[PDB]
């Protein structure tokens, strides 16, 4: 349970080509859920078939590496209060405020700034798309 | 049943590398058993599963390119004489007799000639091997 993986597309693997949808899943170990768990890599492979849901090959080094038995790199501030004395003060705010509200004007997804004007679309793949 | 197809290793494809045990087809067309189907070859390639036993993908050219029409080109001596006149008549037989025997020994498949020794062996791969 203290075992984590990314999964990722497998890239492309000349094993196997597009007749199986494959991940390979990179492997890594929490001691404790709280931690960031990239301090603690596995050495090995699993490649996963989507579909199938299973594990149909595990890529193994010829040298092996067992888990570090460091502590793991952590970077939440009851980490931090750990790791060093404790955490920087909070700083004097810098607050920006617009009282009259903003210059841009938006019409749906259309945008109008400053002389500028189009329209904000989005989707699964791009991301943000301006037209 | 006139449709023949010569079975070869895919070779090697992309689309599916080792994930399945696959042959390519390279398809041929006989009017007669007796035919040498190399004159009429067909324009596609079934991509067969071995262990399945099925074909799962069939490589069809952009450009169709139907069954030619053509007489096949055949080579046995009734195709001849119908193709050209006649066969030509058989010739004087020049013959090779060696009366007294030969000059090698064979000792299982130790050979021994002219002073030169060796194994004679044979394998599913290399076929002849001399060691």
């Amino acid at each position: 349970h203290k075992v984590y993986c990314d999964p990722w597309t497998i890239g492309y693997d000349e094993r196997w080509g597009t007749g199986k949808r494959l991940q390979q899943a990179l492997v890594y170990y929490r001691s404790d859920e709280d931690d960031s768990q990239y301090s603690h890599p596995l050495d090995f492979c699993p490649i996963v078939d989507t579909e199938e849901k299973k594990v149909i090959f595990i890529d193994i080094p010829n040298r092996r590496r067992k888990v570090s038995k460091h502590k793991h790199a952590n970077f939440y501030p009851k980490h931090m209060i750990e790791k060093v004395g404790a955490m920087r003060p909070e700083a004097p705010p810098i607050n920006v405020t617009q009282p009259e509200g903003v210059s841009f004007k938006m019409t749906g997804n259309v945008m109008e700034w400053s002389n500028f004007k189009f329209h904000i679309g989005f989707n699964y793949r791009e991301g943000i798309v301006l037209s």
